[PDB]
């Protein structure tokens, strides 16, 4: 099979940051899909299936609203042109604030025109609440159709 | 050399309901596959994984009764009755009354499933009401032989 | 007619409080040599395969304590026996008469699997899982 496949995961060892890795045990690039600047970079023209999912966690509810976003992008590389594919935003707390852990994931997902040499990128607001407690929560990924 | 496909998308325009479209961008019908009285229908008998995802959005938390449902459901040419093959329910609300904030849930349903020649498939919604196209965020239907 | 390895299971709706896994049943399925040993999926060859699975999680009301639902996908290495999770998800369905509540778990990637590798689909909270109709939970495999 040729099919443009990639599936990446947080890399452990960058903690306090969301830097993707595809680490020996349950990640992959195929079939041209390549991994720089923290972003995939697409290896030909079509419609791509791009999926994610983040988890934070945190002790309590502290001051204010904490606000936590999760976004995937695209940039083209004709006249660098950076478009938003997927966002969403989750407020964790409400009138808590005393305490007991929290838990919010996001989740994205959808399907794509994609051109030859287009990056895409999956960052988030709140690194501090990344959750990295088990091996495969947090992960980001591409199949061409 | 090529096997039946397709990627249909919702009808923004069409107000409080789950209408499925091939005639868009970046909507795909082809090699057999058909899109007919709001199904799409098999062109062959076979694999094929069939997948779908709807997205939710409500004004605020009311009442903590709200319910949700996504179903694809599998309409056989013989027997000719109505049987489910993926179905999700989600509770999109934990109490809130003060103000109220929108919502937004994604519902994703996918599988493989050997299928029979002009069977058809279904990808309905209970609260079509609810029904949104923001970044959280895609309405589709599709279907792909092995 | 496809001569890729395939696989969908579905829970069985007669194990009470047990996540046990059915095949070739109602539109279930095993084929091309995929095989159902000890609850688990026999990967048949090496390669690139699509794995996905749904969980739906069901309560009547929030109890003491703080409930967390997890629905976790494992890979079992074939010459160590080594389990390594492929992926997971963690929910929380209560935040403080009878009021029932629905948790919905879908999880899927793509995964490079050697033949003999066995996969498994578990839950932390069995007592919560919903098999009342039918396509609410379900594993399954297919390979490019
Ligand atoms: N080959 C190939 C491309 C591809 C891969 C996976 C899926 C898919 C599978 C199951 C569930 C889904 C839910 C929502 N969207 C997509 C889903 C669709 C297309
Ligand atoms: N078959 C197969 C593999 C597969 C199935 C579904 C998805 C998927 C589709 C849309 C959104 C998602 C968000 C988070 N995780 C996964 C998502 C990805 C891969």
């Amino acid at each position: 099979s040729d099919k443009p496949v990639a599936h990446v995961v947080a890399n452990p060892q960058a903690e306090g940051q969301l830097q993707w890795l595809n680490r020996r045990a349950n990640a992959l690039l195929a079939n041209g899909v390549e991994l720089r600047d923290n972003q995939l970079v697409v290896p030909s023209e079509g419609l791509y299936l791009i999926y994610s999912q983040v988890l934070f966690k945190g002790q309590g509810c502290p001051s204010t609203h904490v606000l936590l976003t999760h976004t995937i992008s695209r940039i083209a590389v004709s006249y660098q042109t950076k478009v938003n594919l997927l966002s969403a935003i989750k407020s964790p707390c409400q009138r808590e604030t005393p305490a007991k852990p929290w838990y919010e994931p996001i989740y994205l997902g959808g399907v794509f025109q994609l051109e030859k040499g287009d990056r895409l990128s999956a960052e988030i607001n709140r690194p501090d609440y990344l959750d990295f407690a088990e091996s495969g929560q947090v992960y980001f990924g591409i199949i061409a159709l």
